[PDB]
């Protein structure tokens, strides 16, 4: 949904560190 394109700026990185 459109929450993802959000939470993809702090998941994305989130994800490496």
């Amino acid at each position: 949904g459109e929450e993802e394109l959000q939470e993809n700026q702090e998941l994305i990185r989130e994800k490496s560190n």
